[PDB]
């Protein structure tokens, strides 16, 4: 299977599955063709893998998520098939360049943060390790948004990734499932419940093959596109002139897949958010059920269901899986409550990803009751049961104790207790056991997930402890055997081998083979070579070579001109008060001010030259975050064009940070920042990407840094800031006026109010770092607190960078320390300890 | 290139361009694959033809139309490539059946009536005869509508043909043209006009190859799909919860291509109707201009434009081509008025298709002025010129005469005359030369088309005379050399060879070859064999064999059970008061009543057994037409289940009449009806299809029947009814109470009011056949008048069918008489006498 045949297959797809005029010649045209030529290998293998799983009828694992940051598939598919050399040559013959062709691929608009990229890494590992597993998600048309950076700060534009269609997917027209909204429940002849009426849509499957590395195993991300049958278009409306009304039905079905995490401060935004989730659950489960039945055939027994199916709820979005499975098993197959509940408990598992409350979903019962009346019936029964198990395991005797246990674990909050439990609170009836109209009736999804899943895990050792101690305590006490940990990871094929081929050469040379790509434990053999100077020379050169690609990026995307002989200092992540991009920039602002009040001789002596690179998207509606990116941009303009500074300091905000950007940025990075308020980050995965590439980490004792420190060693990691235990203390200290800030921190704040950074003075932004009390103020994320610790920590980073022997020694020990953070071992752990699945290898 | 390789190509497309799960097995899946396997041959040849035309830079002809009834492509593509035998065998190997696979193809929803099917026939002839010509149109998503027949009559459902995508098209992503609505005009530095602002959309090309018969020549139907760039989607709107507002821009662009001939009783429906047309013109012309320029290259001279381009305006919908070409030539290329006008005059030509006023488009100036302000400026200048040419060619002297000439030919009606011409009417100023607010300001498009095109033709000899005498008289007088005739035709490959293979065997046998398919004149050699009994036997059997396919159709689509040993009497056409389906059914109702008042012995003696088959769609908003289909259905129920009748008479209304239905119906037909009120049908093409298949015609001296009678001979055609000259006379006779109807016609009307045809008595419908005066009444289409002539004519049809030697002799002479009605010679005529194009044969 040689390069000359491949160049013919490329030509073929350009001409015989064409998207452009024949005489037209574009890199973009070359991409759609090359994509399709590669894809042929994936279809062959996809079908082989599909057919073999059906034969073997092995337990299949199903990963549900609202997010998938797939990123560009081309170079990773080609790389995994090991046709990387030959596709490169093929494109030379045709007057093209692979790097240039690959760069025309649009990033799928299917995700946002770690949650999505984690899921994606997971799928690559799962395929690579021959595990039978699919991903289920929604096919978002416009995604979250494409970030543009103007003079007003961030602006959001809808993404265009599907405008010419996605070559990396396959429409499965025979795979359509009906999904239902609103309606009402009634009891049929056969005493069985029947959910009728309401609005009805159909979800259609779009498959995205996941090619394994050096394996024929090709798994699948099945993506739901919602629509309605053309007949639901209203010609009466259209011919009468009312063209929007004519189109109402199509809009409502289709908007479900328009935007990721749509704004929900409106009742209409909530209903959509909820329709998004139900669709994911309903369509996905129906399909899972379907596959179980065709494989079972004549020998069909539902008790076999949890031994053939594992469903993984990634955060609380897919919670509805639980009652949805109960609906199908009872209303459609005629299983009894306990029979269905037993099966459900053992099929579902839950991973929590953040102690942040935007993930601890609460829903209005009234909305849910209206949209999904049958599911509320089911939850009502589940919550009645849950309370009877609590009654058993505790009280009747101690009522005030029992009262507390019931608040904590209740799924439906502020509802009239079931008759059974209300009994215990007569005096008559206690107000606690009664719905209070002064407050909302709420459905607490996280509790329902804890009840419904046989396993509950977090994503880092510190975090899964927080989960057991702070978040779900009464539940841990009841079912200690539910609670686990599965520390996150990242695929080393996309995040070393294919994003950083230059380093990858150096790695396989000194370890003696390239097997580490798969058996990443074998990177540890670099520890001993850490002080060899010849290794160090190749290692430093590689970093420098990758830095020149970023100089191109910054030049092109922002217009700024930046030298690669400086320290590349990066912070790229979702723009949130808690991740504290604000802390970082203010630290830069302090050094900027010091440089400006200092002689040009001393400037060289005092500070190492840096290029401080920010990136990430600010949730559009999040007002304060958006002001933070605006602010960063303003500082950039002021610093980069100052002749007193020059190449001693540059500050750059790279627009539209996504998988593609990270793939260039990360390998070129020498210092990355992960400086979240301690105990707020659950894990974080860029941490792990950076370390794999020999990037050093400056950060807090928070999430995955903790374990990353353990692996690479305290001496090869820049630690600063208050620790997790001390947080709420330092806050309440602030509340009673007891915190007095560093003199240097007051200096910076006022130097910002000086107005040297444009016509804006930002008294409003600095205002969130002041006062003792009140929402949006009181420096809740401890920026002013950790400030002095931090800027002092940055002095030690300077001094280390001065000894490039040391810096490179440490650089190397981070790569040597990374193997724990391979998504491969994250998968093994999941596979053994939760899913209980076995690999399946085709002959 | 053998059948065994083709079956592999089919398998390949099923697996390597898949639309369904791999284990799924459907006739439908087999179609999409087979379609794609055939398509590969078309792409090869499409590109060969494309490239060769560019080389030769031969004058290209461009057919613009709002309609294209393409019909199913599969068997016609396969047939034209002459791979018909081998594709049939290929499908047997794969466990499938071509007829069964072909029947899964959805009819494109791209047309409605003759206008569309004519255009389509034309494209097949043009490719077949090696003429360089494209068709330009819009890609309608939901089409006009899918007709369903319920107990309430007709109901309209939006068509679903694109739900899985069209295998027979190619998206040309590099071909996008901006189209602009509203806005305003301003004068730039360079004294040149500039149209700025307003709403902006983009039209994208979708190509549909037109394979020629036994030729490599593969021409093109370029179809415009309107949209906007994803960035015009409003995230602010979406995140705020206002999901319709977020989507407003996309809806407005996209709705342009949603429905064919959208209802326009609303100002909003008119603006759309107009946006549809402008888009067709604007996008198409820009593309034409573009191709001219790339072929011209360095040697570019605009005086060469009409020697390289011919644009054909099919009816008044593409009228805007005229001022649109003027816009581009002046505002974009900088040609002067006379330079651009000279070129425009010689590029554009106009075909009028009906003296019916829904085609003689009048537009409100105020709407047009708002939507297309620059185009009105241009029309204003054209109308000023037109009036100066009339001033020259007539008056100043005779003013009342000149007044009359100006009313008739004026493009803008009820507008203030230009200063120049207003001069001639001072007394002061004559009210005639002044805008009267008591009436609308109107733009008369047909006049503009006459002014703008170097040729004006009709579509049958009688009609093109009507056009010169009645419709455009003053214009004919001014420019007699503009006015022509091009009698319509139909492609004999789709309408004999491939719809009727059984007959096609018989044809090539007795003529000695199959060259007639191409050189259809050679059917004339059948005249002499008309009385050979062995020919007659094969001929009768074929008809009977094709009738058994219709028994299946009627059984399946309506549920009625009908014997093929009866006369198959068909009327299938758009349901219009003027085509007079009402006349036909009432004639049936008369025979029904006669049979019911008669002994069962006499019933056999008096009437030949018939199956009377109606079909066609009633424009949804057209209230009276819809009542006519309702009525027909009610009669069907009453007649078909009457034991006194049995198989002596059946009446059937076939739902959703389209190309596909006609392909089964026509070859099986023995009598077809074309009974329009004389002088109202321009041509008609089903006439010609029926005759080609040996179907006899009963009809009026109207449109193409006239010439069809001339060809097959008066003795082989059933003529009835008042003639064209006598019409308006018979009407005004009615107006002054002088018409007294036949006693048998009053009998039928009252027998309908009897209520024997269901709970409806239809006094409202019969009401349109009564009175002397008033809109919707007064029997304007002369149903009661022609009635006695007609039912008596049907007695002669009975008596002829009794002598099957005679009937079959006549059947044969109709096929022998058809060659004139081949779209091939219609094309030759157009090509020589209007377009002035030459064929181009590749080596
Ligand atoms: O992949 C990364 C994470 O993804 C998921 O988190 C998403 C949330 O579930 C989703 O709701 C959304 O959350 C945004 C809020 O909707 C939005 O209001 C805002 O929150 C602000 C609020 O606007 C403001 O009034 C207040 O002062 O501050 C709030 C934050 O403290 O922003 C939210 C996100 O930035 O977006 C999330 C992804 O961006 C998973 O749930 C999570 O576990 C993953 O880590
Ligand atoms: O392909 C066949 C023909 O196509 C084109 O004709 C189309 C018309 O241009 C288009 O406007 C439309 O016309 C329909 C009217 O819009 C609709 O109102 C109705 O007209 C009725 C009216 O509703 C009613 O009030 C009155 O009593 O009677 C009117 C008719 O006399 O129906 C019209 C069509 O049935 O549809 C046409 C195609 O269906 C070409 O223009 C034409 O030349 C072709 O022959
Ligand atoms: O982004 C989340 C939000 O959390 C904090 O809200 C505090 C607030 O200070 C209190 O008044 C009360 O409302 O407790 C909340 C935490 O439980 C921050 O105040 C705010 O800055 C931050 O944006
Ligand atoms: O479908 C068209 C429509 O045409 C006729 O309208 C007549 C009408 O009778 C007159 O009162 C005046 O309005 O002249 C028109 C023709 O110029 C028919 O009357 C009507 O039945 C028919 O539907
Ligand atoms: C790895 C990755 C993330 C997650 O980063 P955190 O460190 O968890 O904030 C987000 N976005 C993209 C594009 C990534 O590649
Ligand atoms: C030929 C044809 C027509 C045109 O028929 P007329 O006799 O002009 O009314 C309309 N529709 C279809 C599907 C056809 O095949």
């Amino acid at each position: 299977i040689d390069s000359s045949a491949i160049a013919s297959n490329i030509q073929h797809h350009a001409d015989f599955t064409p998207l452009f005029s024949p005489e037209h010649s574009s890199p973009l045209k070359a991409y759609h063709a090359t994509a399709k030529s590669v894809f042929d290998s994936l279809i062959m293998n996809w079908n082989a893998t599909y057919d073999y799983y059906n034969k073997v009828n092995a337990k299949q694992a199903y990963y549900l998520s609202m997010e998938f940051l797939q990123g560009r598939a081309l170079t990773n598919a080609i790389g995994n098939l090991e046709l990387t050399g030959q596709y490169a040559e093929a494109l030379k013959q045709l007057g093209h360049n692979l790097e240039d062709v690959a760069s025309q691929e649009p990033d799928p608009a299917l995700g946002n943060g770690g949650l999505g990229r984690l899921a994606s890494c997971f799928l690559d590992s799962l395929a690579t390790l021959n595990y039978p597993a699919w991903g289920y998600g929604l096919r978002y048309r416009y995604g979250l948004f494409k970030q543009i950076i103007t003079k007003d700060g961030q602006e959001e534009v809808a993404e265009n990734w599907l405008e010419m269609g996605n070559p990396w997917e396959i429409v499965r027209n025979d795979v359509s499932y009906p999904v239902k909204f609103y309606g009402k429940v009634v009891e049929g002849t056969d005493g069985r419940k029947h959910w009728i009426g309401g609005e009805n849509i159909k979800a259609v499957a779009h498959d995205v093959p996941i090619p394994g590395y050096k394996t024929k195993t090709t798994n699948n991300l099945r993506l739901w596109s919602t629509t309605v049958p053309s007949q639901n278009f209203d010609l009466g409306a259209f011919n009468a002139g009312d063209h929007a009304k004519a189109n109402e039905a199509h809009l409502n079905a289709e908007k479900i897949c328009h935007v990721l995490y749509p704004g929900d401060e409106s009742s209409e935004g909530k209903i959509l958010r909820l329709k998004q989730q139900y669709t994911l659950c309903s369509a996905s489960l129906q399909d899972i059920i379907s596959r179980f039945e065709s494989r079972a055939g004549d020998s069909l027994n539902w008790e076999d269901f949890p031994s053939k199916v594992a469903v993984q709820m990634n955060d609380t979005h897919p919670t509805l899986c639980i009652p949805e499975l109960m609906r199908i098993l009872m209303d459609i197959k005629g299983l009894s409550w306990n029979e269905a509940w037993s099966i459900t408990e053992r099929t579902v598992a839950y991973t929590n990803h953040t102690v942040l409350p935007e993930a601890l979903e609460k829903w209005s019962l009234d909305i849910m009751q209206k949209l999904l009346p049958r599911h509320v019936e089911i939850i009502e029964t589940i919550d009645e049961e849950l309370m009877n198990n609590i009654v058993s395991k505790y009280g009747t005797a101690d009522i005030s104790l029992l009262k507390q246990k019931l608040k904590d674990m209740r799924i439906l909050d502020n509802v009239d207790l079931p008759a059974s439990v209300a009994k215990l609170f007569i005096k008559e009836l206690d107000p606690f056991a009664k719905y209070d109209p002064q407050f909302p009736r709420v459905v607490r999804m996280a509790n329902l997930c804890v009840v419904g899943g046989h396993s509950v895990n977090g994503v880092a050792e510190i975090h899964s402890e927080i989960v057991k101690q702070d978040v779900f305590n009464s539940f841990y006490e009841m079912w200690p055997t539910k609670f686990q940990n599965k520390t996150n990871g990242v695929t080393p094929r996309r995040w070393i081998r294919f994003c950083n081929p230059e380093l990858s050469t150096i790695i396989s040379k000194w370890i003696g083979s390239d097997d580490w790509i798969l058996n990443t434990d074998k990177l540890a053999g670099l520890k001993k070579f850490a002080d060899d100077e010849d290794l160090q020379s190749e290692w430093r050169t590689a970093k420098r070579n990758n830095k020149m690609k970023v100089v191109s990026l910054i030049r092109d995307k922002t217009g700024y001109i930046v030298s690669p002989d400086a320290m590349f200092d990066v912070q790229v992540k979702r723009i949130h008060e808690y991740k504290r991009q604000l802390l970082n920039i203010l630290g830069i602002v302090y050094r900027y001010k010091k440089m400006k009040e200092m002689s040009a001789k001393d400037r060289r002596k005092s500070f190492v030259p840096r290029v401080c690179i920010f990136g990430g998207k600010a949730f559009a509606t999040y007002v304060q975050a958006k002001r933070i990116v605006k602010f960063i941009t303003d500082v950039a303009a002021t610093v980069n064009y100052d002749p007193d500074i020059g190449d001693l300091l540059k500050v750059v905000f790279v627009p539209d940070y996504n998988v593609s950007v990270a793939e260039t940025l990360i390998p070129a990075s020498e210092l990355s920042q992960h400086i979240s308020t301690a105990g707020m980050e659950a894990s974080g995965t860029s941490n792990m990407k950076f370390a794999m590439n020999g990037c050093l980490l400056i950060g807090t004792l928070d999430g995955a840094n903790v374990e990353i420190r353990e692996e690479v060693g305290e001496e090869n990691f820049f630690l600063f800031g208050a620790h997790a235990p001390e947080i709420a203390g330092l806050r309440q200290e602030r509340a009673e006026g007891k915190f007095v800030p560093d003199l240097r921190f007051e200096e910076v704040k006022e130097y910002v109010r000086s107005g040297v950074f444009g016509t804006s003075n930002y008294d409003e932004l600095m205002g969130s770092l002041e006062g003792n009390e009140g929402y949006g103020r009181a420096d809740y994320f401890l920026v002013g607190k950790d400030f002095p610790s931090y800027i002092e920590c940055q002095e030690k980073v300077d001094e280390a960078y001065r000894d490039q022997k040391l810096w490179t020694r440490m650089s190397i020990l981070n790569t040597a320390g990374s193997p724990k953070f391979s998504s491969d071992r994250t998968i093994h752990e999941y596979a053994k300890d939760i899913w209980d699945i076995s690999p399946v290898i085709m002959p």
